[PDB]
């Protein structure tokens, strides 16, 4: 393709790496980043967060349409090539990791995010304010994102994402998408908050799903006493906790928050 190219040419023109680190991967077809900015609306009011820039593929599209663009890259190296080698009036360039530097005020994310950061990306995202997320991950993550509850896959993150957002899989992405090419498919997601969230204690959720094919009671009783509480001071409220007949892989969100109105009225919680 015409992008191979330009990439194989910068990659080149700067001396840097075909991978940097394993996680590496450019989305090479433009069609795919078309798909992505139109899946979004981006418009000339919108606030776009991304992350991972990159070679700046991505990022380029949406300058040329959105009214200000923040972008979050770890690599100085990269950082120094995508101020050489564009010109944008709209686009703030972050070095940080994403998911540890605070982030700026956006109303929409579009972004290829990199697997090795995928769990804590999307948690983060989940917690803050914005309209409209259009991302791409790995395939196998994207559908534990979608899982139902009671499946194989669902598990903490699939939770949360039902918990706070809609969640829809746009479409599947080919290996043929990325230089290197990976050994696995992606896909188009498209996140979206609820008007009607599901507000969970973190703590709560991270004690149940430690280990997510337990009972529902005997996932408390380990994880609190491990937090360093007697387990004769538990025993009896924890016995008595709703929903306990299921394991904690089965649980609606519903289901965690009477838990946790249980276990604060019962003085677990404050
Ligand atoms: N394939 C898609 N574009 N799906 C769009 C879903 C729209 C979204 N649920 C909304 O309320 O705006
Ligand atoms: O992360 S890539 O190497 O599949
Ligand atoms: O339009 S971008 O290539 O600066
Ligand atoms: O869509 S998968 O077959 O590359
Ligand atoms: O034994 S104490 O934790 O009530
Ligand atoms: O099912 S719970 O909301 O009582
Ligand atoms: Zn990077
Ligand atoms: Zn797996
Ligand atoms: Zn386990
Ligand atoms: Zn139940």
């Amino acid at each position: 393709s015409k992008m191979r190219d330009r990439l194989f040419f910068l990659l080149s023109k700067y001396g840097i790496r075909p991978r940097d680190s394993i996680g590496q991967h450019f989305l090479i077809i433009e069609d795919v980043i078309e798909k992505a900015i139109e899946t979004a609306n981006v418009n000339e009011n919108d606030v776009i967060l991304e992350v991972g820039p990159g070679l700046g593929f991505l990022t380029d599209e949406l300058a040329k349409r959105a009214k200000k663009v923040y972008t979050i890259e770890i690599d100085q190296k990269i950082i120094e090539i995508l101020k050489k080698e564009y010109s944008w009036n709209n686009v703030k360039i972050i070095q940080g990791d994403a998911v540890r530097v605070e982030w700026p005020k956006f109303n929409k994310v579009v972004s290829a995010i990199p697997y090795k950061i995928s769990s804590p990306f999307t948690f983060k995202l989940l917690k803050t304010d914005f309209e409209r997320a259009v991302v791409m991950y790995q395939l196998e993550f994207a559908l534990r994102m979608v899982a139902k509850p009671g499946s194989r896959n669902y598990s903490r993150l699939s939770l949360m994402a039902q918990a706070l957002g809609n969640v829809e899989i746009v479409m599947k992405i080919g290996k043929g998408a990325f230089y290197p090419r990976p050994k696995v498919d992606s896909a188009l997601v498209l996140i979206e908050p609820r008007k009607d969230k599901i507000v969970l204690n973190e703590n709560l959720v991270k004690a149940l799903f430690q280990h997510r094919r337990k009972t529902v009671p005997r996932a408390l009783k380990d994880s609190i006493h491990m937090l360093g509480v007697s387990k004769d001071e538990i025993r009896g409220i924890i016995n008595n906790v709703p929903h306990s007949n299921k394991r904690v892989f089965q649980l609606y969100p519903e289901e965690v928050k009477d838990i946790e109105e249980y276990l604060k009225k019962h003085g677990i919680i404050s």
